[PDB]
């Protein structure tokens, strides 16, 4: 219901333009490539970094393939 | 050890079948991570009575990090 | 032993699909104090065959006490 | 299962406000045996936009048998 | 108005000192959140006798939503 | 005595009571048939934690014949 | 809970935010005066819907008679 929109707005405001960009570049990759480590690597860099950011790593879930929701899950349990 | 205490809290305060429905629940979240389809079979067996509202509670350890603030949100609303 | 039990014959009658959306009715009167949704919601699942009736009355014991009568009394009159 | 599926899907295009209000009259139809009644709260829902037309037409699971030529004739007409 | 038809229905039942003292036991908890300080008063002046319950059950329409599934608890446990 | 290897393993990954439910669950599987509800108790013991998960894999060897295939789709899709 | 909720504030709010909350809760404390408590709260932790938390579990310091009106504020401005 235009969760996407959303989190990109959130992303650009929390992250500035070149991280807001450079979560985008690591999503379209494994839109492609379906490497689900190196997409939350960047995540997690860009995310983790502060506590009150959290909630945009938890979000990203909405891009995460359904074969990958566990894997996305046990590496953000780990971060 | 916190899973085997938690599966024999439930064995003990749902009996066998609740258990196995719970646990049931469980394994299709863990593919389908669809967290209100758990969360209602959970509320259903574990706030039929007040003695059993830890169970509900403590089910957190096997949600996912994506849906625990929704899961507390919803744990409250059933408890208060 | 009886939620368990109800569960399980709810399953095995209105099998997973009608069992969750039992169920999610269940959670959200169990939220919103709603009585003549849920029942509205329980009165499709179970109301479609005969069989099925003792389903609508057994779920007594999910309603809160202050809606109790008017739980029975629109039982009776669906069955 | 065609409840179930109903259901899902009647909650899918309406939203939760309109599935209810839809829910709540097939409660009052299977209590009144009012088909006019019911088949107006579901036209108005069900009629607002063409995708949503087949929510309309597949009500005829819940009606009652002595309805079901009246239903389908109307059901066509909208 | 159901609110006029509890208060005359508990003048009656509870007798004025009675009335009185659930009316400033509710106007205590519409200010301060309390429910289990106003229940415990209603809960003493209701379920003396058992023809008072419904005065229990009915008082949900001042007991705000969030309060709901506790009221229902307490209700449930005094039946 | 890949059997007695095992629940060496399971008995220190899972602590007494872990490995007691599972062996429980595997009993009550020799006798039912039932694949989903021991699947369920062994997944709920060891995926919690991904060192546990060779403990779900090594399950492998207690499954009758015509369940292993399941048994290997529904542990890769817990896993990975 | 009190001391994690100061935690939050100076890492959402920045220490000058934390402190003009913490200056407003103490004139609370002392005057008994809501609105102009909810008024700092508000400008501070509704600015931005992640920092709604902060607003909705300032009722922990908001004294028992005032807890109505609290929430009432809240929802009013969330």
């Amino acid at each position: 219901q235009h969760a996407v929109s959303a989190y990109l707005a959130d992303a650009r405001r929390a992250l500035g333009s070149a991280g807001c960009s450079q979560l985008l570049a690591a999503l379209t990759a494994y839109k492609q490539d379906d490497d689900l480590d190196k997409v939350l690597a960047v995540l997690a860099a860009l995310t983790t970094a502060k506590p009150e950011d959290f909630p945009l790593l938890h979000r990203f879930s909405m891009f995460v393939r359904p074969h990958h929701k566990q894997r996305f899950s046990q590496t953000c349990t780990d971060l």
